[PDB]
């Protein structure tokens, strides 16, 4: 695509380096290294190329992680039973168990033994794998920080199924000076097309698959695509059409589908925020 790929990869990186200074900040005042216990059952090649993201992910930060692979068949009672032994291990402080575990169709029972002060992990949007959640509100200018187009002067249009979701990225393209139109799953669809095709910066964030067809994108624009939609076939795409798109965008979004970088760098965030809960009491 003549488009370059805006993902996840150097916004999680940056937030990994801050992971760390807070766990060096902890040894400095005398407080234990986290530790993550990471269990994978089974050999399925994308599952384990997701443990071994975390525990990477872990270990660049200076999370101990304690791995667990177990054969493929393990039972449900023995998994019960290495939860009940993590929940009881004061040097764990995060416990993961990775999803889907052969022969287990639900894991409910599994999930909801986590003790809940080391249930780490805890969608139709992909805000997570963007930093797009409304609770860091800044995120939308870092994201755009990694490439290399200009964003104030510059036409923003932000598609939003929620004013919950989509205000507090309104607000932060507004004071990065960009002139700004929020438009919502109802608006009807030529002023959408109308706003869409004036954005230099393009941000969708609705889940329904369709709701905008690629060749409506700005030539040189940056596409923020986050909808994640199932369809009948098993296949993942966004609201956004992407092959038309990626022929025009400058930046755009990957397709969605896996389990990326930023994703796993706010797991070990979330770590290190049990293991700061719990030095409460």
């Amino acid at each position: 695509v003549p488009a370059r790929i805006l993902d996840g990869r150097r916004i999680a990186e940056d937030l990994l380096d801050e992971l760390k200074t807070r766990v060096d900040a902890r040894l400095a005042a005398g407080q234990p290294r986290p530790g993550l216990a990471v269990v994978l059952v089974g050999g399925d090649p994308a599952s384990t190329v997701y443990v071994r993201n975390k525990r990477r992910a872990a270990e660049k930060v200076g999370i101990e992680a304690f791995d667990y692979d177990l054969p493929a068949g393990t039972g449900e009672a023995e998994l019960l039973s290495l939860i009940d032994q993590l929940n009881a291990d004061p040097k764990i402080h995060g416990i993961l168990v990775q999803l889907p575990l052969p022969g287990i169709a639900d894991a409910s029972r599994l999930i909801h033994r986590i003790d809940p002060r080391k249930d780490v992990d805890g969608g139709h949007l992909a805000l997570r794998e963007f930093g797009l959640r409304p609770c860091t509100p800044r995120g939308i200018v870092t994201l755009l920080a990694h490439t290399d187009q200009p964003v104030r002067g510059r036409n923003a249009t932000i598609v939003g199924v929620s004013n919950h979701v989509g205000r507090p990225m309104a607000l932060e393209l507004l004071i990065a000076g960009c002139t700004v139109s929020c438009c919502h799953k109802f608006t009807p669809a030529d002023v959408l097309q109308t706003h869409v095709r004036d954005a230099d910066i393009l941000v969708v964030a609705v889940g329904r698959p369709g709701l905008i067809p690629g060749d409506w994108v700005k030539p040189g624009a940056v596409v923020i695509d986050v909808g994640i939609n199932r369809l009948d076939d098993g296949r993942l795409v966004g609201d956004v059409g992407f092959e038309a798109a990626a022929q025009r965008a400058s930046w755009i979004t990957p397709v969605p589908g896996g389990v990326g970088p930023m994703t796993v760098a706010t797991l070990m965030q979330n770590t290190i925020e049990a293991a700061d809960a719990a030095l409460r009491r």
